[PDB]
This record gives structure tokens, C-alpha cells and sequence, in this order.
């Protein structure tokens, strides 16, 4: 009747989640985690916000893989984030166990993967659960935008959601930051640089912050999973409630950008169905060059499994 | 304590208005209106459903200007629409003489947003009879027309109808300026799309005279529009009240801006806290610029018929 | 993928369902009626309003009961009004035309009369349609009731909601107001009585009030639409988020309160498979007279289709 | 223009709190800790989702009570937890002199949740060593504590949690008053669930040790709760900013109320643009003053050690 949310890892990122499915009413939630008691303490406290939020989402925690049967969305943020590249055989193995369990529960489940690095996790989940190309994305575009809008949106004093950016290729250090492609309210960024409301330095700096935002934070004795959350949450409304936002996310190239067979960030449409479009940018010869490292960093990363 | 919200018209957009004010617990509702009992049966009608919407805005009507007293916005919708159609600024005229004399003795510190058309003739009278300061009035046109071109557009792209932006400046009305060169989909040009075959120029082309002509397609099936039109309405109020900043295109007064001074014109603004909080001129090329001269001209010529 | 709610009558209620049901993202919306061009126009005008809701919701007139092809949700207003007893015989040509389609098109779906008398009217559509007791309701407590909240909360200077009450037995003049169920904020009103914040005398008028307010209304303007507007979605929102929410309205009687054979207004809950719960009032026996004699006048209307 | 929420504590719970109000656009939050860095790199991740939850609230993190200049609405969170606990008392009671002086000289007239455990003492400290009106300070209690018992009881009936309507006072912690005489289903009376065999009083009592429990049945499988008591919160401080009139349940300044006077306990009471505009007196019945006055008699225990 009412839709079956699975959050498979149940940390910070998790909590936020499970927070927000009920604020929304979005659905019924199961917080899974390796971890013993950490999921059903969450999920008893979060129960509870239902009564603030006017809601009706049963939320409970979860040890057994065996709570996936029928979900309709899959969330996958348990993974390794240390004790680098040295985790990728680690992750690996925990996306062959998540995905022989998406194929024999839930084979028919959108797949939302968020583990980093994440166009390398996405693809492994991909083959070894065996659920479509169209029903399985990873989180990057969504996140990585929503700190460059939100920097843009500070200097310009205009709200946040009136700034449109786009990240393309992979996410992290190669992520590809499209100068060309911002808008405010519509207009092209350069009309507020040709009107010295905002420096190319300025617009550059941006850049080299969003790049770093995760590790900025770190720094400040904090993480990020607050707007990792509201971006995953962002994707799976569009699925659940069938809006076909135009979002950036990460999913399988078959011949875009030059690239065939490897997970990369790009604007999709997320409907009812799963991705219902994949939209190829017509970047330039620079982009282009600055995409093809971005997808060959993955490879790198990804013959190391 | 609560904002005071007056609706100066109470017709079937001042309707929905009131009824989105409830549902987004946007602040107590005055619905004025020169008709008798219209007013008190619609707030009545509409109180009632503050219980569904988990709201505490208080409806009241009213045949009163003295309601103006202390409002925080004032939406004014009403004026004459029918009985040789600029035949009627004369009479709307008067009508935002006595408005703006009110809203100058009751309400000098409102935010006025005006809705009459021809909303930018309209929006420069109440400007001057009631001498709020430039940044607190403005006149809707934009944000009701791009909603059109957006939704026709995203419909032909089966993407969300908020993800298609568009800018349609100048004036509302038939001489809208629709700037194909600012059109995105998802944040990226609609060139691209069109590149890509996934919408033809000639399909983009009937879109936009589909959008020119919406208010006549809809009044000759028999329906008239005010549901779009109060929802834009709202959206412009709401980044006021809450100080949001959003990008809106409105009538606002040109000062300079694209060639053009002392008279109201659509563009780009940024509506926050403090009212308009920024004036957006588009760096237009000599063709968009040309029909943008022409949308002001056209509203130049009403304005000498007062 | 996405709920179809089919709006069988266009009038005013219609027109702000239509709204309501786009500003909330429940579905797509068919806008039905027999006046031939209208619907289509309203649609036209209430699809735009998808921009400045964030929403994805198709919107369309028609004029052709074709269009309740897999409705999810059928909401009926279409009725006639002028033109007293002798409706009754018209009104109910027209549940057995709905009713055919129903029947026919869309079987599976949760009706909701709202055409009055709806207490007689749902259960002849309940009867030529054949769907299942608890896919079919009528509007009337949820409606009733928000008079007697609203005007209790603006004498106690409370939020609206805060105020609980129930209005049972049939929705019309013989509307039963439980003066010993009404609580503000959960606490009894007896004790506000009590603390002189409202008298018995205030209390009185106020249900005056609410009993007359349908013809208050009409006095003043037209048959009032924005609230009942606002009850009938606040319903269908239960059914297709599966809410259970106890709401008030016309179902039929099993032998609760003594009468078989026969819908009539009591508190029920409304889930994801339609009505779950009929909750029959332990009601003393003045107020299970004052019942009996609101089910009384819905048969003596129903003998006279 | 916006208004101004001060977090004093950035701990779990305030995380949760700057999320819920960037979510519902209330205003712009300060997170303030003692701990230092942690509140900027928390604000800095809430800031970005602010795309994705269409609003405009600035986030920004401080280590000093300077930023508690204008705020409209303050929230205290911090305090002493661990290294029996009345130890704590006094280590508490001198921050709240801390910020009590603070809140006097930056932002006197600021709406203050006090939530610091044995909230029913703290709120009492920070409203004597700050100043301000008795109406404009409250503490959590009520709204956290009902939250528990309409959920459990909504879960065995299989209704709406929020259809659930229920009453606990006295004070927050182990000796809080249920009220089973008014607990409500959808406005019916549970004893008529319970007649009707759909739960037995037996399950009830369950319920009840379940909810004077919850916080430690979660402490044990985790830590202290942070969601709930943030949605508690944010209910609460929402009631205040958009003036609402909600009846909720808070711990306020008794002035004979229940026969107790300068104390602080549970009690329903009004929240709106003003503060708390109505204490509501529950006529409770002898056995039900009984518990009552074990409420009180346990915060002027712990108070009377500061
Ligand atoms: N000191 C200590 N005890 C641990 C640690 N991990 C587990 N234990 C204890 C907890 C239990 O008493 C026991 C078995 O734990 P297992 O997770 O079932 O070992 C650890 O890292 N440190
Ligand atoms: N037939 C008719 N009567 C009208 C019309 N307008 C007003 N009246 C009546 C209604 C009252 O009885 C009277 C005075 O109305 P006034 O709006 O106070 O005139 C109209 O257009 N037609
Ligand atoms: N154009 C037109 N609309 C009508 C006519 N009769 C009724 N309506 C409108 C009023 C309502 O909105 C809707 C349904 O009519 P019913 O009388 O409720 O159609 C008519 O003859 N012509
Ligand atoms: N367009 C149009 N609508 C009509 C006419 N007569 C009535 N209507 C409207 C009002 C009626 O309730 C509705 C259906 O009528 P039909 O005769 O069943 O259409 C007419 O001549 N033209
Ligand atoms: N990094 C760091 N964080 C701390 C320390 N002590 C407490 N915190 C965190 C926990 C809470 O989120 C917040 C407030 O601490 P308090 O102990 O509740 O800061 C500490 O020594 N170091
Ligand atoms: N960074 C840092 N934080 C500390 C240290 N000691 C304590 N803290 C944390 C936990 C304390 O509750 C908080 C404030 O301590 P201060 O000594 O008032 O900061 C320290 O040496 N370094
Ligand atoms: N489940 C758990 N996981 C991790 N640490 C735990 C734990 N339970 C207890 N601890 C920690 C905190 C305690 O101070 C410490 C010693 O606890 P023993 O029960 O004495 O172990
Ligand atoms: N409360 C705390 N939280 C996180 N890191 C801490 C901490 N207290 C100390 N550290 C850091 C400081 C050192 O780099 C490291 C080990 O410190 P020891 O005092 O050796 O841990
Ligand atoms: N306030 C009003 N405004 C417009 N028309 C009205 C009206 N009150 C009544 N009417 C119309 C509808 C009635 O059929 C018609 C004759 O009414 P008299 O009260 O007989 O006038
Ligand atoms: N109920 C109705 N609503 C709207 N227009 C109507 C109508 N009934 C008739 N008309 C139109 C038909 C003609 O164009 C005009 C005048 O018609 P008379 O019968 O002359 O009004
Ligand atoms: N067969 C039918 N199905 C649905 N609605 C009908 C109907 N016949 C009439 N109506 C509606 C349209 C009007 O609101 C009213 C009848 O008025 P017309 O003048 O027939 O009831
Ligand atoms: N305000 C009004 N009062 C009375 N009759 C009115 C009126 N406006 C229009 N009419 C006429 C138009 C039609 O000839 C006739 C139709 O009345 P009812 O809809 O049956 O009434
Ligand atoms: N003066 C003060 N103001 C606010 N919070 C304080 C404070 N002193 C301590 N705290 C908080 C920070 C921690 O959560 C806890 C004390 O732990 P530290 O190890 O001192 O209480
Ligand atoms: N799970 C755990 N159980 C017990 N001690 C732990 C622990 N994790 C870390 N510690 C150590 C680190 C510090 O030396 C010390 C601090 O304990 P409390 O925060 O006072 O406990
Ligand atoms: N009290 C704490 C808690 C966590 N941490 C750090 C070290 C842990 O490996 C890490 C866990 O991150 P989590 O999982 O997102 O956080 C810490 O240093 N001190
Ligand atoms: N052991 C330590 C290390 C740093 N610090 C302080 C120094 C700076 O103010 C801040 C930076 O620490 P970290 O390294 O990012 O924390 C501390 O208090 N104790
Ligand atoms: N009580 C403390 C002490 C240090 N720290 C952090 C601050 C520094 O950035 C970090 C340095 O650790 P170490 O010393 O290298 O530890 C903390 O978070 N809490
Ligand atoms: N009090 C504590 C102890 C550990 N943790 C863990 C949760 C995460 O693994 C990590 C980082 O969370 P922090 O909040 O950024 O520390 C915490 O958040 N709070
Ligand atoms: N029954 C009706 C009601 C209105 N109308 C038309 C003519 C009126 O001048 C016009 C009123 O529009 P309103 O004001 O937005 O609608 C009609 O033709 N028949
Ligand atoms: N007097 C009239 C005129 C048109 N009509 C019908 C013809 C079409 O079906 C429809 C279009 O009318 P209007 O002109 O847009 O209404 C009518 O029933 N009576
Ligand atoms: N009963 C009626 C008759 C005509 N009409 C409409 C149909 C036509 O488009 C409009 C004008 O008709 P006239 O003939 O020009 O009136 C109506 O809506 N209801
Ligand atoms: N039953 C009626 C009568 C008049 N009207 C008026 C209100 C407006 O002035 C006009 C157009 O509204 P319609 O809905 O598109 O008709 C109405 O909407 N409904
Ligand atoms: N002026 C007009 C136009 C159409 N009509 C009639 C023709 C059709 O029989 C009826 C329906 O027209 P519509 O087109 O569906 O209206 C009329 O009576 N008078
Ligand atoms: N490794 C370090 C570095 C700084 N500190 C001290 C220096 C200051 O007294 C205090 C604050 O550092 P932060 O930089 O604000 O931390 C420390 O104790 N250990
Ligand atoms: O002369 C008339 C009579 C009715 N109508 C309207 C009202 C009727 O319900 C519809 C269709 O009826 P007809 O197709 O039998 O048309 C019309 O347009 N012209
Ligand atoms: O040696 C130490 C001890 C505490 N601190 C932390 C914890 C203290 O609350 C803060 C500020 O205290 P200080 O400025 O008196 O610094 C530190 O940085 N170094």
C-alpha cells in the first residue's frame, strides 16, 4: 500500500534519512546496519516524530539482511571510510553481499548507492544485483551542485534553489565543474560577472571550495551528511511521487561522452518508471577532455577491485 | 503579530488567493470587494478550512476600504473587464486613485502587488496616487506567463514543470517579449533539445503563441484563468513574507534599464524581505531589444489615454 | 506509475480539488462534467499552477465518462440542485448512469460522494456501482465538524485544529452535535464551561451556527465550496498515503447504532485499502435518539427516489 | 526581515534542529557550542540543503555568546550530562547564569525552550537569572513525553499517531503525570477502545511504563534521543513564530496552579505570537493532584541543591 524505503547503513547520513522520509510521509522505513543496536535505537526515536509531523511511516531497525524482501526503494551507504584506494576490494565485497540479497528480496527495487567512491560502488552493485540500468543511480550531481548553488547563491544575495549548476563525470576530486552551464533565475552567470556583481576569481575560489566542501568540513570536527541526505531523499521523491526531475546522478554510459561501459555523473530524469531519460551535454572540446579524466579516474580506481 | 494580508478585489483569483493563504498559513486575509455580501460569504467559506490545513489565518471580508488599516500586502484585483477595450483605463483609473489614496492614509508601508490589466499602466497609477516607495510595488505578468511557456514546455520534454526556465519581459500581454535564448530545461539550454530532435523550432514556435494567447484559449472553452493567477500572485507574496529572494520576473518602475525611464516594465527582480531587492537588467541583443522597445511603446500608448 | 483522481462534476467544489490536489502532488486529474467545453478550460488554467507548486500533476476536462477508464479515486459533485424532494428521482438517474460506468471502467476505485443528500445518494451509487462497503464513502463529518472547530477555537482563541469534535448520523439538518465529545486540545469543553472561557449559551449558538451554516453561506453568496473542498481531499489524501485517519463520514450501517441497511455519518479510518475501522459511539440514549432520527429522515428521502 | 534562532548546544538535538528548520524555512540559525569548530563545520553541511528544501535560511556555526545578539528565538540545549547526578546542579545552574546574563544584555526580549536536564529546574534558573517575561520562556516536556504514548497507543489501535490525543504533566522526567482519564482516539475517548476489546487496560499500563521508560530504553541501545526531542522543539518554537495558538504541552511558571506556586511544572498551555497566552488548569481529580504534587515536590528537591 504504502512504500517500503530500505536504508541499507544506518550512520549519520542514514539518521538524516530516516528523519526526512517521515517529515515528508514518504513512506514505511527500515533503518539496517551491521552494527547491533545502533538502527533500532534510531528507528524508535525517529517512530516517535511521526506524532510532530502529521504522518503515518512505521520506522524499525533492522541486522538481517533479510528485511529488504519488497522494498521498493534501496539506499546503500554502508561501506569503509577508513582503517585509500585500499578500501575498494573491502567495498567490494559488501556490494556482491548487498547485491545477492537485492536479487533474490528485491529484484524489482530502485537502487539509490551513495558509498564512495561512487560511480566505482554503483557499477558493482550494479552487475552483482542484476536489477536494470534504468533503476539504479548514485548519489554525486545533487550534493556537489547544492554546495556550488548554495556559494553562488550567497555572493549574488538570491535564494539558494534560483541558482542551477551542473557536475558532470564522477564525483570527487574529478568532479567537472561546467562554468558554461550556470544560471541565476535563468540568466547566464556571465551577465552578473559582465555587471560586476560577482569576480571570475571570485567564481573560480567557488569552484575550489565546492571541490573541497567534504573536506572543509571534516576540518571543522563535524561531516557532511545533512545535504548528502536531503539530496538522496531529493532522487527518491522524484521516484516515489513521480515528479521527472531533472537531476545529476551517476549512472550507466552506454556510448555518451565517448564512454561505454562504466558509471558517470549526468542529468537524468527520475520518474516513476526509474531514469527515464539520460541527457547528454554538448560540451566543447575542454569539458570534453576535463570529462574523460573525470571517467578515467574511475577505471583507474576500478581495475584495483 | 501575524502579516495582514488585504485582497483589493474578491473575485474568483482573489478566491484561490485566500484560500492558498490558508493552506500556507501565510498570514490573516482581509477579502475586500465593492460587491455586497461576495466577500463575507468567501472568508466565511474559507476560515472553515484552516481546521484541514492545520493553519490560524483568520478570513474576514469586507465592503470597507477602512480594512486597509495596517496592512502588511495588499493584492489589488479588482476593475472593470467588459463595459473598445482601452475604453476602460479611464474608469480603472478612478478606481486606483481611490485605492491608492486609501493605501497612502491606511497602509503607507504595505507591499503592493497589482494585478488589473493592463497590469503596466495599472501597477505606475496606484505607483503615483498612492506614493509607496518604487521597491514596494510591483504588478504581476511574469511569473504567470513563463508558467505557461514552462508547463507547454515540459510537457513536450515529460520532465517536471519546474525545471524549464524562461523569461517573457517587457510588458504583460500581447506584446511579451519571449526570449528563446534564455530558455533551460534542468539548467541546461533548450537549444540542446532541440539539437538533440527532442523538440522541433517550429513546435517551440506555436508553444509561444499558444502561451501569448492563453487567457483567450481558456475563456472560450468557457472557464477563465485564476487558479495560475493567484498561484503566481502567492509565490511573489510568500518571497516577501518570508524573505526568500527568488528571482521573479514582475512589472516593476524602469529607471534607465534598457533604454527606458518612467514607466513600468517586466523584468527580472529579486524579491526579499525588504521588498524588490534588486533590479535585474538582461543583456538583450538588438533583436530582443527591438521587441522590448515595442512592449514599452505599447504600453506608453495606453498610458497617455488616462 | 501516478494516482488517477477522477472529478465527476467541475463545478466550484470540483475547481478547488482540482487545486488543492496540484498544490499537494496527489495525482493526475481528470476534471468530468456535462456542461461541454468548461472542464476543459479549468483544467488548462489549474495545469499551469504546477510551476509555482513543484509539482507534476496532468490536469484535463472531459465530457465523456470514457475518461473514468483506471480511475484510482472517483470523487462525485455532479448533481442537480434546482430545476426539495422532487431532485431525488433526477439524482439518482445519475448514480445509475455513474454507477454503470463505475462499474464497467474503473471497479477497482475509492469513491467518495459528496451530491446531496449524500447519505442517500452514496448508497445508491454504493448500489448500482457494486464496489466494495469500504471503497465507498460519502462527505459530510469531516465538513460538519470544521464549523463547530473553527467557530470553538475563535471563542477559546485556539488553533483550529485543536478543537476535536464529532458530528454523527447524517449530514444535513438532522446532523447529530455530540456536545460531550468536543475537546480543545484533548481537554473535555466541559471545562472551559467550567472556567467560564465559554458558556452553554455560546455553545448553543455556535451549533446553531454550524447546523445553519450551508444556508448562512448561500444567503450570502452560493453554496459553499473552498472547505468542503478541503474535507473531501483531506479523505482521499488518507486513502492514498495510507494515513488512517479517523474521519467522519457516511458509510453503511451494519447494525451499528441499532440500523441495518442504511449508510449514515460516523467516525471511521481511512487507509490504504479504503475504509479499515467502522468505530460505532458508545452513545447514551438521547444522542442514540437524536441518531435514530437522522437515519430516520435519510429513509424517508430514500422512499421517495 | 527573517527572523533569528540561536541553538545554544550544537549537540545531536540541535543537529536535528537547524536540519528541521532549514526544512520548514523558519529563519536563520546560529549554532552555538562550546565545543569549538564542530558547530561551524555542522552549519556549513546544514547550509546546502537549503537547495533541496527550497528555502533561504543562513546557517552559520559560533563559539561565542556575542552571537546571541538579536536573536528572536533561543533555544537551550547545552549542559552537564555526565562527570549521583544531582552533582550536576550546580555546574549547571552556572551556565545558566551564563547565558541568563547573556540573554539579558543581547537579546532581552528573545522567545527562550529551555531543554537542559531537569528541565523544570533549568527553565526556572535561566528565567531568574535572565529577566525576562514569564511568558517568554518555556521548557520541553509535555510535547516529547505525549509523542511517545499517542505513538504506542496509535500503533496498537492502527489510527493516525497524531489522531491519538493525550495529556502528561506534573514535570519531565521519572515522575510525570499520565493522565489516562484524557487520552483521547480521534476525539473518542480511549475507554471506549478498551469496552470494545480493542486494547486492554493492561496493554495501557504497558504503554505507560514504555513511555516513562523511553529514554532509556534508547540511551541503552544508542544514546540520549535527538529526533523526537528536535521535533518537540521545532513544534513548539514554529507555535511561536507563525502564531499559531497551539495548545501544547510545556513546563511554565506556576502561579497556584494545581496549589503550587514559584515552580516551574507541565502543564497544557497556549503558544502564540506573544509567547505563552494561555495556562491552562487541568481540573484534575484527587488521586491525579496526588501525582501532581509528587511532580512538583521533586523539582523543588533538585532545586533547592543548586
Ligand atoms: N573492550 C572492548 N570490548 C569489546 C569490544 N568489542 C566487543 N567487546 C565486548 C562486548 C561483549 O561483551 C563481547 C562480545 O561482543 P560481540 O560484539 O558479541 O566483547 C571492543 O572493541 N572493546
Ligand atoms: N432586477 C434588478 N434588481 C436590482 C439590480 N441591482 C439592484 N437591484 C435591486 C436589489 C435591491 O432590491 C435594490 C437595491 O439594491 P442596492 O444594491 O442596494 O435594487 C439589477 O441589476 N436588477
Ligand atoms: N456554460 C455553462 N455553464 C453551466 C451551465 N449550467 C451550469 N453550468 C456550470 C455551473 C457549474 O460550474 C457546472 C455544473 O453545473 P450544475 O448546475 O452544478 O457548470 C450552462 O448552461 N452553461
Ligand atoms: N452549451 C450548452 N450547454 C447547455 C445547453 N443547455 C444546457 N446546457 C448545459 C446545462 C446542462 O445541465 C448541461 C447538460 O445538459 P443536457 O441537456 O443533458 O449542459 C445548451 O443549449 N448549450
Ligand atoms: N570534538 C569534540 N566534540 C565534543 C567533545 N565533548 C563533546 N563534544 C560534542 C558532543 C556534542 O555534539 C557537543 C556538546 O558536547 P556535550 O558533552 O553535550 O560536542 C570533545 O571533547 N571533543
Ligand atoms: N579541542 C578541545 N576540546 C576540548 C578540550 N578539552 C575539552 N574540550 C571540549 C569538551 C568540553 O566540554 C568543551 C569545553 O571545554 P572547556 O574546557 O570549557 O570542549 C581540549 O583540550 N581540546
Ligand atoms: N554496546 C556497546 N558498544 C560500545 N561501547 C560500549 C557498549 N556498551 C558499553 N560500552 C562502553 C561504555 C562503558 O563505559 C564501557 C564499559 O562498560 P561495561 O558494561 O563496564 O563500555
Ligand atoms: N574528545 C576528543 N575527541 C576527539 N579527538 C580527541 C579528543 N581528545 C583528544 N583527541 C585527539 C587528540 C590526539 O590527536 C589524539 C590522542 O590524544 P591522547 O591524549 O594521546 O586524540
Ligand atoms: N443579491 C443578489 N444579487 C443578484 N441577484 C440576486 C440577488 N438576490 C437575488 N437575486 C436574483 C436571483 C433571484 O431568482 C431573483 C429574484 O429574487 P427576488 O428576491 O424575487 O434575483
Ligand atoms: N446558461 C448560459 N450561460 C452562458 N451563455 C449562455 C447561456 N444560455 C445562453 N447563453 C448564450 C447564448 C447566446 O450567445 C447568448 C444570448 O442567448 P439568448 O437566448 O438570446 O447567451
Ligand atoms: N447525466 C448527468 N451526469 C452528470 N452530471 C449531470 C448529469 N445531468 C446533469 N448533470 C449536472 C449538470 C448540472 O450541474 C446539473 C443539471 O443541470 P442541466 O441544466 O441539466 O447536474
Ligand atoms: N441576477 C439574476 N437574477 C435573476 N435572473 C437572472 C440573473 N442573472 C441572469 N438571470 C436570468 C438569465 C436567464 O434568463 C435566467 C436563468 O435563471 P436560472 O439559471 O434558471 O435568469
Ligand atoms: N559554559 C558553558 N556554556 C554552554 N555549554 C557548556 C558550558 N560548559 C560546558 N558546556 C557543555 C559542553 C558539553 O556538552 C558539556 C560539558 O562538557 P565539557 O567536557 O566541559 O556541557
Ligand atoms: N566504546 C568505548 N567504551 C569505553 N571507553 C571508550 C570507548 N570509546 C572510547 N573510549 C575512551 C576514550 C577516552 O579515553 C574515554 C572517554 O570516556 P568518556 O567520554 O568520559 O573513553
Ligand atoms: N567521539 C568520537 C566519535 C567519532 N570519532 C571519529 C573516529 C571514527 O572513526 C569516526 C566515525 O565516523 P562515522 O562512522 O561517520 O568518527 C571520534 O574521533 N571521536
Ligand atoms: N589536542 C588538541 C589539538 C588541537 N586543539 C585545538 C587547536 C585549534 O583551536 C583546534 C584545531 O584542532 P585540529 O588539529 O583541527 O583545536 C586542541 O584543543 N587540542
Ligand atoms: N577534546 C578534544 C581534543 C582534541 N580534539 C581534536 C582537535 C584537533 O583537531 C584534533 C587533534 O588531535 P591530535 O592532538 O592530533 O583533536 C577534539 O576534538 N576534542
Ligand atoms: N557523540 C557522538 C559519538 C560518535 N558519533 C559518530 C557518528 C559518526 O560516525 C561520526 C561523525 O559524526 P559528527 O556528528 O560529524 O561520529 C557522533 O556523531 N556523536
Ligand atoms: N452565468 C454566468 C456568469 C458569468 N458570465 C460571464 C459574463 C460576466 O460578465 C463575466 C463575469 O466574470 P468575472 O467577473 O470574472 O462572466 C456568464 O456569461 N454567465
Ligand atoms: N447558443 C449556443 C452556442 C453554442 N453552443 C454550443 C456549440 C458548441 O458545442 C459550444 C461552443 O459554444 P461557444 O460559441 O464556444 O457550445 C450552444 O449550445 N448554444
Ligand atoms: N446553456 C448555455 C447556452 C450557451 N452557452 C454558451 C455556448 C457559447 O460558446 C456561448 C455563446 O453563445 P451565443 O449563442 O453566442 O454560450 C452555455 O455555456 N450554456
Ligand atoms: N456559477 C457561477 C456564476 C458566476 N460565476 C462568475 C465568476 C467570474 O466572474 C466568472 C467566470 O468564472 P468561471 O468559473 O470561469 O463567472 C461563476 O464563476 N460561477
Ligand atoms: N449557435 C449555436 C451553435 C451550436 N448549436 C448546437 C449545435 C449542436 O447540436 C450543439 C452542440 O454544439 P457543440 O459544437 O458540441 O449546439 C446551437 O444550438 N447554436
Ligand atoms: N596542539 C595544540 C594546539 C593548540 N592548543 C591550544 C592553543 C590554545 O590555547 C587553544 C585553542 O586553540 P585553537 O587554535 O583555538 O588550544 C593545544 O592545546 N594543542
Ligand atoms: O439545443 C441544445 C440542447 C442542448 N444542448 C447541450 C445540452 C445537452 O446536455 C448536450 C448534449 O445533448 P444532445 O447531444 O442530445 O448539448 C445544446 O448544445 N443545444
Ligand atoms: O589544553 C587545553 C584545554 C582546553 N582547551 C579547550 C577546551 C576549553 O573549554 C577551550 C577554551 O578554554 P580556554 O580558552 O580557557 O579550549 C584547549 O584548547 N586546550
Amino acid at each position: 500500500p504504502k512504500p517500503k524505503i530500505v536504508l541499507v547503513g544506518s550512520g549519520m547520513i542514514g539518521g538524516v534519512m530516516a528523519t526526512l522520509i517521515v517529515q515528508k510521509n514518504l513512506g514505511d522505513v527500515v533503518m539496517f546496519d551491521v552494527v547491533k543496536n545502533m538502527p533500532q535505537g534510531k528507528a524508535l526515536d525517529t517512530s516517535h516524530s511521526n506524532v510532530m509531523a502529521y504522518s503515518n511511516c512505521k520506522v524499525t531497525g533492522s541486522n538481517s539482511y533479510d528485511d529488504l524482501k519488497g522494498a521498493d526503494v534501496v539506499i546503500v551507504t554502508a561501506g569503509f571510510t577508513k582503517a585509500r584506494d585500499d578500501l575498494l576490494p573491502l567495498n567490494n565485497k559488501i556490494m556482491i553481499e548487498i547485491g545477492g540479497h537485492i536479487k533474490n528480496l528485491c529484484p524489482n527495487a530502485f537502487i539509490i548507492v551513495v558509498t564512495n567512491p561512487v560511480d566505482v560502488m554503483v557499477q558493482l552493485l550494479f552487475e552483482h544485483s542484476g536489477v536494470p540500468k534504468n533503476k539504479i543511480i548514485g548519489l554525486g550531481g545533487v550534493l556537489d551542485t547544492s554546495r556550488l548553488k548554495y556559494y553562488i547563491s550567497q555572493k549574488l544575495n538570491v535564494c539558494p534553489r534560483d541558482v542551477n549548476a551542473l557536475i558532470v563525470g564522477a564525483h570527487g576530486n574529478k568532479m567537472v565543474l561546467l562554468k558554461r552551464y550556470i544560471t541565476v533565475g535563468g540568466i547566464p552567470l556571465q551577465e552578473f560577472i559582465n555587471n560586476k556583481k560577482i569576480t571570475d576569481e571570485e567564481v573560480e575560489g567557488i569552484f575550489d571550495r565546492t571541490v573541497n566542501t567534504a573536506l572543509e568540513i571534516v576540518n571543522l570536527l563535524a561531516s557532511p551528511y545533512v545535504a548528502p541526505a536531503a539530496a538522496i531523499i531529493e532522487m527518491a521523491e522524484s521516484y516515489l511521487k513521480d515528479i521527472k526531475k531533472v537531476l545529476v546522478c551517476s549512472t550507466l554510459l552506454e556510448g555518451q561522452y565517448g564512454h561505454s561501459n562504466i558509471f558517470g555523473g549526468t542529468p537524468l530524469v527520475i520518474g516513476g518508471t526509474g531514469v527515464e531519460q539520460v541527457i547528454e551535454l554538448q560540451l566543447n572540446a575542454e569539458e570534453k577532455t576535463k570529462f574523460d579524466e573525470a571517467v578515467a579516474e574511475t577505471k583507474r580506481m576500478k581495475a584495483l577491485i
